[PDB]
């Protein structure tokens, strides 16, 4: 699983987890990213109506479902379906946020065009 865990009440919603296989897709070691929001992985072809929707779904603390090219470090593309999810605690309120990168292009991107 390639997953990633921030913490919200950190400024500027750090990563504190990344998983091995999350470094391995990305190219990065884990000291080089902890403590950063992982923006990093946008790039020039990455859709910004996309990223919007992440910005929103953060916001307003709701899980999403998107598709969006990411970079790795050393620039190569790649096809991301990034699920975020919103983390609570036994008191129902938000602690961590989650998001969980699947490699490929699953939605064609003419239709995602749409
Ligand atoms: C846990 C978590 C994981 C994220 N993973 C990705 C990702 O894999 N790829 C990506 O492009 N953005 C990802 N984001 C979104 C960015 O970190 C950022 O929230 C988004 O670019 C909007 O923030 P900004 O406008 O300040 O850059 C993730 C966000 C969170 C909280």
């Amino acid at each position: 699983k390639n997953f990633v865990i921030s913490d919200p009440r950190l400024p500027d919603n750090p990563i504190i987890f990344a998983s091995d296989s999350f470094l391995e897709l990305t190219e990065y070691s884990r000291e080089e990213i902890l403590g950063r929001n992982c923006r990093f992985l946008q790039g020039p072809e990455t859709d910004q109506a996309t990223v919007q929707k992440i910005r929103d779904a953060i916001r307003d603390q709701r899980e999403i479902t998107v598709q969006l090219i990411n970079y790795t470090k050393s620039g190569k593309k790649f096809w991301n379906l990034f699920h975020l999810q919103p983390m609570r605690d036994q008191k129902g309120e938000l602690q961590y946020f989650i998001g969980v990168q699947l490699d490929g292009e699953f939605i064609p991107n003419p239709l995602l065009g749409l």
